[PDB]
């Protein structure tokens, strides 16, 4: 419990978060500069559209706006996360790492996936998800 839309301050964060009562609400927190993190918003830009009836997707520089990156250890140049109704939700991808996607993905319909899987699992009252893929 906690062009795209760029949220550019802490408060703007949380008040994203805290508002959406329908939609997963996605969080591209990143260095935006890194390749890592354009190649990661080069996937978001092309799904943004295909998934806005269930998932609407914010970019935060973490430069910029670094309130939440010892909350949420924020040291990768790309952590994609999830919140659904106030909560952050899990998602299990094989990796160890289960509260974040913290690399750049390059399949659209992967991602699309991801984002439907958790949207689903949140819409039941689930913390957690298991990935339609190991990772
Ligand atoms: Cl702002
Ligand atoms: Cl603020
Ligand atoms: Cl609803
Ligand atoms: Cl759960």
């Amino acid at each position: 419990h906690h062009m795209l839309q760029h949220l550019n301050s802490g408060w703007a964060v949380d008040q994203a978060i805290v508002n959406e009562d329908e939609r997963l609400v996605c969080i591209r927190f990143g260095h935006d500069y890194d390749p890592d993190c354009m190649k990661m918003d080069e996937l978001l830009y092309k799904v943004a559209d295909d998934i806005k009836n269930f998932c609407v997707i914010y970019l935060v520089d973490i430069t910029e706006v670094p309130d939440f990156n010892t909350m949420y250890e924020l040291y990768d140049p790309v952590s994609v996360m999830f919140f659904y109704r106030n909560k952050h939700m899990m998602i299990d991808l094989g990796t160890g790492n289960n509260n974040k996607i913290n690399w750049p993905m390059n399949n659209k319909q992967e991602f699309i996936d991801i984002v439907e899987t958790i949207f689903r699992g949140a819409r039941k009252g689930r913390g957690l998800v298991i990935s339609p893929k190991d990772y």
